[PDB]
C-alpha cells in the first residue's frame, strides 16, 4: 500500500525530479498510474536493485486531485528564519532510489515519458552515497535515522484515515562551501555538528553548543522524539556545485517543521551552526499518497 | 616503464573526467602530478575493492614544455574536423578516473583538485556511468569490438619502446544526444545509422549497410590491418537535461584516432557519420599520457 521509495534503507543512489505543472492537472492522474506501474515492472526486471520510487504532490495540485479531502497538514513550503531557508515550492516531486544508478536513470526516463510535456522540470538531482555513508563534510550521515521497516513505518507512514499509507515529504538542496569547512579545526567542526568526525560518537548534549546541529534537530516533546525518515544523499561535482540533497519523510509534517523552526532561528533565535559552511537553496513540501490512492486517480 | 593505472581496466562502472587549462606556471604541474599519482596509490590501498585507476595527461603546449620537446612525436593541438563539424576545445590538462565505485572516484577527483589547486582552471567535469547492458543512451550496446584483454589492450594503447614507452595518446570528445530526434527514427533506420542491430547487437554486413553507418566510418583497415583504439567512453548527464556519451579513447598512435575522425566528419570521402542525425560533439581534445616513471621524472 505504501509507495515503494519511502522505506528502503541504505540506497546507493537516487534521482530527485522537481517539476511544475504546465498543463491540465488531470494529466497528472494517468501519468502517476503509468509511473508507479513502470516502477513495479522495473523491480521485476532488476530484482537485485532494491528499487523504489515516490510520486508526491504540492499543496495546490494535491488539493485539486483530492477534492480537498485529507492531507490536513499540507501547505506550501514557507520560508523559515524569515528567508534564511528559501522557499521553492513546486507541484510535483519524483524520488527514485536503488542500489544501481543505471536502473534509476532508466526509471527517471520512464517518469519523464509518463508525464510528458505536462510538466516543467525545475531541477533533477543525482544523489550518490559517499564513502562510509558520510556527508561531503566528512561526517557520517544516517546514524540515528529510524532503522528497520517496523520503526520506519511508524515514523513515516500514515496509520489510518483517508491518507493511510501516505506520507509527507520535505526536500531541500544544500550547497556546501568545503573551503570554508576546511578552514575550521576538526574540534570546531565536531562542536558544529554535535558528533565526533572520524569515530562518529555523539557529543553529550550538555557539553555541546545549543547551536550544534544535533541540538537543533534532536527534539523531544515530553520525552518523545520528533523522528523523521531521512533519505538524503550527497550530490554534485568536485569542482562545481556540491552538497547534500536533503530529503525526509514523516507521517506528520509537524515533526519536520519543528526541526526547521529550530534550525533557522524561529523557535529560540538561535541558528544551526552548519550555516557557517553550507546553505539551503531550495525548499518544498509534498504529499505522497498510498498506491491505492494513486490508482484511484483515474 | 609502467603504464598509468586508468588506461587498461575493462568494464568500469563509473568514471570522472576533468578538463582544465593552465592558469599559472607550467612548472606547478610537476609537483602536482607527482602528488596526484601518489594520492591514487593511497586510494587504491584504502579501497582495494574499487579497482581504481587514473590517468593524468597533457595537451601539446604544456607537454612540449614539460618534456623539453623530446618524444610524443604525434602530439598536436586537436584540430577542427569536417571544417567545424567536430569542434576543437583543446585544453592543457586531462584527468581520467575510473573504478567500480563512483564515490571513490569522487574522492580522487577532490584529491586531484587539491593537488593542482589554483594552477588550473577547470573547464568541465563529467561524471560517466555505465548504463543497462553497457548500452549507450541511444539504446545500442557500446563496447562489443573494443580490444579485449590486457595483452591486446596493451598492444593497441600502450607505446612499446623508446622515450615514451608506457605512455599513450588520449582523445576526449563530449557528445550531446538528442533522444527526441532519435526516437523519431524507426528502429531499422537507427540500425542502418549504427551498423549493428539494436536489441540483439548483431553486426550488419558492410555490404548491407550505408557507407555513412558508424561502423562503416570507424571500422577502418589499412592493407587488412585494423586501426584499433581502446575506448573508455561512458554515458553521462541527466534524464531531463543535457545527456549523451563522453567519448574517450587511448591509442599508442594518435594516427589511428585521427583517421577515424577524418572518416566520421567528412574529410576522407566527403561522407559523414550518420549518427550526426541525432547527436553532436561539443568538445574535442588530444592529450599525451606519460608513463608513471616519466611522471616521477617530472
Ligand atoms: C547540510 C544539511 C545537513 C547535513 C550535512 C546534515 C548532516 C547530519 C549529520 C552528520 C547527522 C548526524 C548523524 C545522524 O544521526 O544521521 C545528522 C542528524 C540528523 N539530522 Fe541532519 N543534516 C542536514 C540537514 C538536516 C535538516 C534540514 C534536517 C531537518 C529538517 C535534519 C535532521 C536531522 C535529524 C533528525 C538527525 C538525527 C539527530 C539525532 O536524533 O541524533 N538534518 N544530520
Ligand atoms: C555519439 C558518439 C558515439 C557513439 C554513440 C558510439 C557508439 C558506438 C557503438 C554503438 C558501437 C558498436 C559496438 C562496439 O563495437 O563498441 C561503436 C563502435 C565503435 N566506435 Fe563508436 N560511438 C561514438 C563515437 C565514436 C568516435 C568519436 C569514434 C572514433 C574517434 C568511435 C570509434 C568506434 C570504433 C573504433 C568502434 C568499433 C568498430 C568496429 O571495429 O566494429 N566511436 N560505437
Ligand atoms: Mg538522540
Ligand atoms: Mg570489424
Amino acid at each position: 500500500q505504501v509507495q515503494s521509495g519511502i522505506l528502503p534503507e541504505h540506497c546507493r543512489a537516487a534521482i530527485w525530479i522537481e517539476a511544475n505543472l504546465k498543463g491540465d492537472v488531470n494529466a497528472l492522474r494517468e501519468a502517476s498510474k503509468i509511473f508507479v506501474d513502470n516502477v513495479a515492472t522495473f523491480q521485476a526486471k532488476f530484482p537485485d536493485a532494491k528499487l523504489g520510487a515516490v510520486v508526491a504532490f504540492g499543496n495546490n495540485v494535491w488539493r485539486q486531485l483530492s477534492g480537498g479531502e485529507g492531507a490536513d497538514e499540507l501547505k506550501d513550503f514557507p520560508v523559515y528564519g524569515k528567508g534564511l531557508a528559501p522557499s521553492t515550492q513546486y507541484d510535483l516531486l519524483i524520488h527514485i532510489l536503488s542500489a544501481r544508478h543505471e536502473v534509476n536513470f532508466s526509471v527517471a526516463q520512464a517518469a519523464l515519458a509518463a508525464f510528458g510535456d505536462a510538466i516543467d522540470v525545475k531541477e533533477e538531482i543525482h544523489g550518490f552515497r559517499w564513502v562510509e555513508e558520510r556527508d561531503l563534510s566528512g561526517f557520517v550521515d544516517g546514524t540515528e535515522n529510524p532503522a528497520g521497516e517496523e520503526t520506519r513505518r511508524e515514523v513515516a507512514v500514515i496509520k489510518d484515515g483517508v491518507d493511510a499509507g501516505g506520507s509527507y515529504v520535505f526536500v531541500q538542496r544544500w550547497e556546501h562551501n568545503l573551503k570554508q569547512l576546511n578552514r575550521m579545526s576538526v574540534p570546531d567542526q565536531e562542536m558544529m555538528i554535535g558528533r565526533t568526525k572520524d569515530a562518529n560518537e555523539e557529543i553529550d548534549g550538555d557539553e555541546r553548543p545549543v547551536t550544534s546541529h544535533l541540538s537543533r534537530v534532536d527534539l523531544k516533546e515530553d520525552g518523545k522524539g520528533l523522528k523523521i525518515v531521512r533519505q538524503s544523499l550527497p550530490y554534485g561535482t568536485a569542482s562545481g556545485t556540491h552538497g547534500l540533497y536533503f530529503c525526509a519523510y514523516c507521517a506528520r509534517l509537524y515533526n519536520i517543521e519543528q526541526q526547521l523552526l529550530s534550525m533557522f532561528g524561529d523557535t529560540d533565535g538561535k541558528r544551526d551552526a552548519m550555516l557557517r559552511f553550507t546553505k539551503p537553496v531550495t525548499g518544498g513540501y509534498y504529499f505522497a499518497p498510498s498506491l491505492e490512492r494513486i490508482q484511484a486517480l483515474g
